[PDB]
């Protein structure tokens, strides 16, 4: 059954320079009953947002300024509707918890029109009205005993984390687990308390974060480059069997696509290759 519920923004915080954590209250105390990886659908009515109304804080407000970005406004005629994936597992109930990316006008091309639903959930605040309806899902984890791998990317936290958090303490599972993050610097890293609890809750789960450009401010003693090669280089290239994991991606189209040829050069088959793909 596909329902719609009428739900009030409990927060719409930056978990980074560009991702917002739409918290939503399921009304009556009900519970979306979906699956981990799994996603719903936002519609929105005929609005016009300006982004100089969104509240960014000045952690991450940096980029914003030196881009522009507060410059940007977005009408729209008739009502929209798009996907987002659940970053909350099935047994966090009450609470639909999404990381949505705003999708500002590509750098390569900056003067078109800005993401239409993404810029308005960036303008939707604490007891807003959103209206979402659901659940749908496509992308489950395979119920096997392999070795699974997690990467991710950008908004793609979101189902990486209601995958890890469903097989853990939903499943109880014991199969070897990992996670790898990658991100820009140290302040677009978030959920870094909720996986260090789970992988110290959990012997067979650990989990990496690699930065693709640190930044002087954060320290980082950590991995650096791009998640695919970091992954390869340091666990994948001297694993005995490559194969024989299961990989659950999901992230930006070239991290996808890196990932992707990374694998198969591995001699991975695509039956093991199990792709979250945000269409961007
Ligand atoms: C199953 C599924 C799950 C998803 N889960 C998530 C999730 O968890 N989090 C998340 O953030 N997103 C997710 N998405 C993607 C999401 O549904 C939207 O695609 C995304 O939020 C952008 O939608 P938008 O309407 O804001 O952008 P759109 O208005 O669709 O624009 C898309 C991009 O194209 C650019 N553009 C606009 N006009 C032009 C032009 N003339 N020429 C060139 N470029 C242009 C815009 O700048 C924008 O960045 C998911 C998608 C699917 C299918």
């Amino acid at each position: 059954g596909v329902k719609k519920w009428e739900c009030t923004v409990i927060s719409n915080d930056n978990k980074a320079t560009f991702i917002k954590e739409l918290k939503l209250a399921i009304p009556d105390g009900e519970s979306v009953p979906f699956r981990a990886g799994g996603y719903i659908q936002i519609e929105a009515p005929a609005h016009h947002v300006k982004y100089a109304d969104f509240d960014v804080p000045e952690k991450y407000r940096g980029d914003w300024d030196k881009f522009n970005l507060f410059r940007y406004e977005s009408k729209v005629d008739e009502p929209i509707i798009r996907a987002y994936s659940m970053a909350n597992y099935p047994e966090e109930f009450g609470i639909i918890m999404l990381n949505v990316r705003i999708a500002t006008p590509p750098p390569n091309n900056p003067n078109v029109p800005p993401g239409q639903m993404s810029s308005y959930i960036w303008s939707l605040k604490a007891g807003d009205k959103c209206t979402i309806s659901g659940p749908f899902g496509e992308f489950f984890a395979k119920d096997t005993d392999a070795e699974m791998v997690f990467i991710g990317g950008g908004a793609g936290m979101a189902p990486m984390r209601s995958h890890i958090f469903d097989q853990l303490k939903r499943l109880k599972s014991k199969r070897k687990m990992s996670y790898w993050y990658g991100a820009r610097s140290k302040r677009e890293m978030f959920y870094v308390e909720d996986f260090d609890g789970l992988a110290a809750e959990n012997d067979n789960f650990v989990w990496h974060c690699a930065l693709s450009d640190p930044q002087p401010e954060d320290n980082w003693t950590g991995y650096t480059g791009f998640i695919h090669n970091v992954l390869y280089e340091n666990y994948l290239k001297d694993h005995e069997a490559p194969e024989d994991c299961e990989y659950y991606m999901c992230g930006p189209p070239m991290m996808n696509a890196a990932v992707i040829n990374m694998l198969k050069n591995l001699g991975v088959e695509e039956e093991n290759i199990l792709l979250d793909d945000f269409g961007g």
